[PDB]
Parts: C-alpha cells; structure tokens; sequence
C-alpha cells in the first residue's frame, strides 16, 4: 500500500508523493505532522528547485514543456505527428498548411491545464463541431494528442482531446485526467505555500486591436495573483488589463504603504482621545475608517506572506522587460495629465502616448508587456520573474514588423524569457536567419495532409542568405517570375553559351536593354560582364589548345 | 532599399567567413591550426553542400596557388 | 482640399476648405440622378481588416441590394 509509494517516492516521482500527501492530509494530525510535511517537502521542492548557472540565469531544475504533438482527423491532417524542441520550435510553410491549427490545438490542450490550476475540477475548452473534423473524413470523428514533460518524475503525461462530428453512434471522449493530476498538484501545493506557477499564453493573428484610450477604473480584479490566467490562451493579450495593473502599480509606488498607514494610527490616536471623555457620536459613524484601518491591514499581509515582489520592483522589472525588447521605445511611464493617469512611452526619442503608437511598435508592446505582467505575477519567489517555466504560442511573429525589426525579435525574446519552450509560425526567412536548423519544422509544398512528420530543412538556416532561405528552405525564386525583366540575365547566358561567346547582335540588343532597364553598375550588369569575360577567356583557352598542336 | 543585411548582424555564425578570410590572408594565404579549426566550424555548422563552405573551399584554393605563384615570382626577382 | 484641426484648448480654431470636393461631388451625384453614371470607387483596406469571423450579425443596415450601399464603411479600414 504505502511501503511501495515510500520506496518510490525517495527514487525521485511527484506522483507518489503527491498520492502520499493527499492520502495523509485528512489522517490524524500534530503526532504525524512530520511524516505528512516531508511529503510536502519533496513535491513542493520539486516544483521550486533550481540553480543559477555560469550566465546569470536560474534555470529549474526540472522543465516543463510540451514534447510531441499528434493530430488524426483534425482539419486538414490525417494523422500528423510532431517533435517540438525544448526552448523553441518554429513550423514554416504555405499558407493554408495547418501552422495556425497545430497552435490552435495546442493552446485547447493548454485551456485544461489553466482551468485545473484555477479551479478544483475545472473543465478547460474542447474541439469545435462545425469547423475542426476533417471534411470527407470516413470516421467522423477527431482527437489531438500531447506528451508534456516535468522532469524525470514526469516524463510523459498523455493529453487526448476528442470529439465525434454531427451524427454518429459513439461520442469520443477525452483522457485529460494527467493534465487534471498535474494541476491539481500546482494548485494544491501553491495553497499550502505560495510555489511559482508556469504561464500560458497564446498569441494569434487577432491581437491587432486598435486599443481603446478608455480603460475601467482599478477595482482590484487586476491585481490578483490568478488573473495572468484570464483570457490567456485566447489569441489576443489583454492589454488593457496590463494598463490598469501598470497605472495600479504606479499609483501604489508613488503613494505607498508607509505614509498611509502610520496616518491612520495617527487619527486613531487623536479620535480614540478625543472620545475619551464620552460622546461617541463623533466615532459611531467614524467607526468606518477606523474598521478600515484592519481591512487595510488584511490583503496587505498577503503581501508579505505571499512574498510577492515589491510594486516598485514589478514596475522596474516590467520597465526593463519592454524596453529591451521592443527596439523603438526607449522609458514607459504614468503621467497624471489633466488629472486622469495615461501611460507614456518613448519612440526614437519622442514621448508620444500609446494610442499615437504605430501598429508595429503597439502589437509587440502588447505582446511583451501582456507576457511580462504574467510572468511577474505568477512567479513571486524569483529574483528575476521573467526567468520562469511557461509554454507560449505566438502565430505570425513578424506580423507588422519591418525586416530590420526581424533580424532581432527572436533573440529579443530569448534572452527576456529564458525558459519558456516558444512555439511560434513565421512567413519570413528573415527571421528563419537567425533560427537554428534544429527548430525548423516545415511543410513540404505537395502537401494534401497524408503526411505523418514534419522534417527540419536540409540547409543550416542559421547565420544563411536571405536568398539560399528564400530558395532552399521556402522554395520562393530570387527574381519574380512573373516580371519578364527578370529572365533577361538567363536569357543573355543561355544565348551567349550556345554562340561562340563574341556579342553578336541578338546578345548585343539584350545587353544593352538590360543596361538601359537596370542600370550602369546594377548587379545584373555586373554579372553579364563577367560572364562576358569568363566566355571570352574560355575561348582564348581553347584557341591556345588548338594552337598548341593537331 | 530595405537598408537591411542580406545576413544577421547579431548572429555569431554570419561573420564565420570574414573570420576566416583575416585568419587565411594572415601568414601567406595557407592553412594553419587557428584556420583549420575555423574550417573545421564552418563545415561542421553550415554543411557540406552550403555555400558557405563552397566560398571557404574555393577562397582556399585560390588563396593556396596565389602564394605558390607569389614564390615563383620572388624566385627569379632576386 | 485642405482639412485643418487645432488642438485642445486653442483659442483660435482652424477651418477646413472642403468646398471643391462638395462641388465635384455635387455634380456626380446630380448628373447620376438625372441620368445613371459610373461612380468612382474610394476604398480603405488598413489593418483592422483579417478581424475573425464572417456574417457576425442579420446587420439591418441598408439593404445591400440597393446601389449606395458600396459607399456604406467603405473608407473604416475593414
Ligand atoms: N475542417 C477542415 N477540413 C478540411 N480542410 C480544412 C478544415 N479546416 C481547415 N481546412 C483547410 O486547412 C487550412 C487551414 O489553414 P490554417 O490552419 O490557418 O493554415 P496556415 O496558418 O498555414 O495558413 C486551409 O487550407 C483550409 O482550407
């Protein structure tokens, strides 16, 4: 019964500890408190072990992220199975290929662990009737698959999401029942003692909101620590709920505890004095504050138990995660103009607001700072909370980012969140650039769905060519085809190599229109050029053979 | 046009080529440890089939037979 | 056509000169009363286009049937 658990337990698993605790936690108390905290004092220490290694960098010692994907039925694939690296993985392909409904299933895998981590037995979202089976499917039915990983305790907890189409004999259920396990521990445990939860996040083509200058008064919902759970895996970011919770933070920095609460002792000395003698009349209905001087003691407490960060050490944290990640902003901060509190920010050394922002800054400002505030509310006990567990889904990485923006929005992003296994699809090589082969994963172009792997690129995309990823891995020309100009270099080296190399006529006329179209020194000139001068020095090898001897 | 890089900047495996260009030209335009091990880099991160290691290959034997007819010259110029 | 605003809390406010345009206008509209002509086309396509979903609503709007409904949002951005 519990000699077998005891015995695994100590080998390194969660699992049966965990089975352990909940199995004692109703037992007798006081006498066996000791032998129901040690089990607490393994899974607890599981979740929050780690070390700093030679770069600064806490990394956990046990990871959570998503291994393997499978999907059989669901949409376009008929069964499609995918490898996902640790820290990050990138799938390229055509449009209409699936990329945005592999994130999709997983950000609806995601939604179960969330829910489960929120509330006890909560139910996280399920498939789509009318859109998500495949079309002329002989099943009817569909299921997606996932293998996350926690560590060598948790090497593999299976993930299956089903569902029937309209009609059928048998509904198919769903197996969600290890995703409940593990949320179940995260929560419990963070209950018994506040523990760093990972974050969630999805990010999809629909987070381009125009934003609203309008935002709700800060009547406490954004401060709680699980609201970085609300609408996460959603597509859009709540960004306005990162402006309530930034002007929040402002507002407590700038006023703080200190010069509040020493001035209610303050007035209740004086009150409480000036009531001595009789007449409470002047209490009784001031009894108000001086109640509110306890309330104001409570949820401030929590602030110490719960060993949250400072809200001047949030606000610089989340300052210093914006800024050195979206290049155009230089400072963020809260101004009290016309007596309402509006964010500021500064774009090339201006200081315009965040409606005045350009669609390309705002989306990734939203983006980073919708992350961020996640992140720093759901790990409290780091020193640096952007360094946490998460998975984070984002759809079109470089969607209104200017190629010069590309070339640095990965790296960005790694070095602001270092543990967090990035799942992202992208349309620009540029960004391919700065990726590894390793965490390619690409859509073949004769592609109907029958396939069963995704398969990285043959070429190291890696420090490559914008044109050889253009070729190679996206199998997109360097010159249009469908711009007649753009054969003429072609054109000029197949009729030079079939006549004897001088310029004839027909290879005159293109050269000089190619000059005329071009340029003087345009690359295409250049190359004709030298083409010329190999074809030249070509022939004068062979008339020197030809001279040498019969 | 774009004012962009054909190649990243940031990307420590970009400049691999103009590393081994300086660390080839340095001696006399000929393979030693430092260049060697650089090759051996370059073919081992981008590939056999690269570009990358096409351009290395053929600055080599360019580089290799410019100094052998540099020694031929300097033969009969003394 | 010159549209013109001052900022909050100006003494002075700025007018705009739209009359031209009202005049071009003015005449396409009433030469096609009198007599149908081919109108001209002003279309907007910013980002708050690619919004999900399609045919969020019945939309009692204009009937869409009718001609000047091509000129209902066509300058909104989506
Ligand atoms: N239920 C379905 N059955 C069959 N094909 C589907 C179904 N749903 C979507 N598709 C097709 O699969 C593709 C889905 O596009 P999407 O997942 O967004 O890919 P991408 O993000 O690469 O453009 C489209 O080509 C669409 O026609």
């Amino acid at each position: 019964m519990t000699k077998q658990y005891e015995r695994k337990a100590k080998g390194g698993n969660l699992l049966s500890a965990f089975e352990l605790y909940q199995r004692n936690s109703d037992k007798a108390p006081g006498l066996g408190e000791m032998l129901v905290g040690e089990w607490f004092e393994m899974c607890r220490d599981y979740i929050q072990d780690g070390h700093v290694d030679e770069s600064g960098i806490f990394r956990p010692d046990n990871a959570f992220y998503l291994r393997r994907l499978t999907l059989k039925d669901f949409r376009r694939f008929s069964l499609l199975e995918i490898k996902l690296e640790e820290d990050l993985t990138v799938i390229i392909g055509n449009n209409g290929k699936g990329k945005t409904s592999i994130l999709y299933a997983i950000a609806k895998t995601l939604s179960w662990f969330v829910a489960n981590i929120l509330k006890e037995g909560g139910s996280g979202q399920r498939l789509s009737e009318m859109t998500d089976i495949k079309n002329d499917a002989e099943d009817r039915y569909s299921d997606v698959s996932s293998t996350f990983f926690f560590g060598k305790g948790l090497k593999s907890v299976p993930i299956r999401l089903s569902r029937s189409a309209l009609g059928t004999a048998e509904r198919r259920d769903s197996e969600v029942k290890p995703a409940k396990d593990l949320a179940d521990i995260w929560r419990v445990i963070n209950e018994v003692n506040t523990i760093n939860l990972p974050t969630f996040a999805l990010y999809n083509v629909e987070r381009s909101q125009p934003f609203n200058r309008n935002i709700k008064d800060n009547t406490g919902r954004r401060e709680e620590r699980f609201d970085a759970y609300s609408q996460t895996l959603g597509g859009a970011g709540r960004f306005d709920h990162f402006v309530e919770w930034y002007i929040y933070l402002h507002k407590r920095t700038v006023s703080d505890i200190s010069s509040s609460i020493k001035e209610l002792e303050q007035q209740v000395n004086d009150l409480q004095r000036t009531v001595d003698g009789g007449m409470v009349s002047v209490k009784s209905l001031l009894e108000q504050m001086k109640f509110k001087l306890s309330e104001a003691i409570e949820r401030n407490d929590a602030a110490v138990s719960s060993r949250v960060l400072t809200e001047s050490v949030q606000k610089s944290i989340v300052e210093k995660a914006i800024c050195s990640v979206v290049p155009s902003i230089s400072n963020i901060w809260v101004e009290m103009i016309t007596g309402s509190d509006l964010v500021k920010v500064t774009n090339d050394g201006h200081d315009v607001t965040i409606d005045q922002l350009s669609d390309g800054q705002r989306v990734f400002l939203s983006l980073v700072a919708d992350l961020a505030r996640r992140m720093v509310m759901l790990n409290p006990l780091l020193e640096n909370p952007l360094e946490g567990r998460g998975i984070v889904l984002i759809d079109e990485i470089e969607l209104h980012l200017h190629p010069k923006w590309q070339q640095e929005v990965i790296l960005n992003l790694r070095s602001a969140f270092p543990n967090i296994q990035f799942i992202i699809t992208t349309h620009s090589p540029i960004v391919l650039s700065t990726i590894e082969k390793r965490c390619i994963r690409e859509f073949e172009p004769n592609d109907d769905g029958d396939q069963s792997f995704l398969d990285s690129p043959d070429m190291q995309t890696k420090g490559s060519e914008n044109a050889q990823i253009l070729e190679q891995v996206m199998n997109v020309h360097s010159t249009p085809p469908g711009i007649a100009e753009s054969h003429w270099l072609g054109n000029f080296e197949l009729l030079l190599l079939d006549n004897s190399g001088e310029l004839d006529n027909h290879s005159q006329v293109l050269y000089d229109q190619i000059k005329a179209h071009f340029g003087i020194d345009s690359i295409e000139l250049k190359k004709a050029d030298s083409l010329i001068r190999i074809n030249k020095m070509k022939n004068k090898l062979n008339k020197i053979r030809a001279e040498k001897g019969k």
